[PDB]
């Protein structure tokens, strides 16, 4: 009865956008797998924090399905996600089974690369808007967190707490999210 | 002419309180060393994120002095910091040379253990107040970020961005902090 989350971690990922959702989701009792795109080796993030994944994506792919698939941002991390055929397969499977897909900052640009969720309202970091909107396949939003169907998006490192708590609310409900929020000492 | 920061990373540290200041400080052009208390081995943080330090504390201790020494929180991480004689030596040296000391959440309780900054106004996580105030050696504050002389303290995971930007302002000034803040998409 435990919810499961897959976080895909690639070189160049934004380490704040990776660790905040992982931590907050584990505080909510969700079973989180941090899967390295290129294997189990440690991943050098965009500001040189090195994180050791829980598993390789190849291995984690076999232990699905997951209630949410989470794509962190970071410009170079998002580009690696966008070029990976394994990521394409996981996202299309998640879309087909109507599971949640969550992406932050530059992360949503990987949805466009893999043709996921066309027609949805989305947000991105302001610097990624033009990339995301190439072709007009989505409707753009400037909300700090946006949720349209099964696609949940957010804007930047500074929206990471709101992004993570929106995932918790979608999976475990509003009461659990409120209980997890209180000890964090968030402003609003 | 580059400022230098030492971040002391112990088992049980709060990984959000560790990565946010490291990332934000590197965005500000500060040279940051993440030093493992027990060595160079990877550190398992409080919510099971594993971070690989840049160096051991023993080695980093030799490459000082540092313009700021940063103590993350996490209950078990703070207890490890409080029991370490190497941490005592680094903090007393930093206090004697009038360098900045910064601690967040449960982190400030290590200052009490090592008798650092008695007489200063400090804040902590609400759950750590009674521990910090044992003996009445500090004056307690409920501000999200507090700075009294060379002691800079903050309350919780949710104050980590404000905490990190206060360090940047103290070291590099208000203009740099404002420039680093803008792309983060912070609310206030």
């Amino acid at each position: 009865a435990s919810k499961r989350a897959l976080v895909i971690l690639a070189k160049g990922a934004e380490e704040m956008e990776t660790v905040i959702p992982v931590d907050v989701m584990r505080r909510a009792g969700i079973k989180v797998t941090v899967a390295g795109l290129a294997g189990k080796d440690p991943v050098q993030c965009s500001r040189d924090v090195v994180i050791c994944p829980d598993a390789s994506l190849e291995d984690a792919k076999k232990e699905g399905p997951y209630d949410v698939v989470v794509l962190p941002g970071g410009n170079l991390g998002a580009q690696n996600l966008s070029e990976s055929a394994a990521v394409k397969e996981i996202l299309k499977e998640q879309e087909n089974r109507k599971g949640l897909i969550a992406a932050i900052c530059a992360g949503p640009t990987a949805l466009l690369a893999h043709e996921i969720g066309f027609g949805s309202k989305v947000t991105t970091h302001p610097l990624a808007k033009d990339k995301m909107m190439n072709g007009g396949h989505y409707t753009y939003s400037e909300n700090r967190v946006e949720k349209d169907g099964l696609i949940l998006t957010s804007r930047g490192p500074g929206t990471s707490f709101e992004f993570a708590l929106a995932i918790v609310e979608a999976l475990n409900g509003k009461e659990v999210a409120a209980q997890v929020k209180a000890p964090l000492v968030l402003k609003d």
